[PDB]
């Protein structure tokens, strides 16, 4: 489903709750490394409510395993991303997605 590989540890104490507003910096790429999204390129931290299907399932599952300050690679299989259909023009069918995600703070 989703694999979380820690790059830099968080505090292992402060974890997102269901419905909580979470603030991340992230970069998403295809497994060939082609980038398709980045809050870092936008120069703005990205906010979303976790556990509300506001983002792909890999994020809801994976970011919930991160603690504040953690930086990790999240690898989301198609079933936890955009599936067989994909996102025409952006994500091919049956694509695994790799996200570099830093959990900056909870709100």
């Amino acid at each position: 489903g989703v694999t979380v590989e820690t790059i830099s540890p968080g505090d292992e104490s402060t974890y997102p709750k269901s419905g909580q507003t979470v603030v991340v910096h992230y970069t998403g790429t295809l497994t060939n490394g082609k980038k398709f999204d980045s809050s870092r390129d936008r120069g703005k931290p990205f906010k979303f409510r976790i556990g509300k299907s506001e983002v792909i399932r890999g994020w809801d599952e994976g970011v919930a395993k991160m603690s504040v300050g953690e930086r990790a690679k999240l690898t989301c299989s198609p079933d936890y991303a955009y599936g067989q259909q994909g996102h025409p023009g952006v994500i091919p069918p049956n694509s695994t997605l790799i996200f570099d995600v830093e959990l900056l703070r909870l709100e």
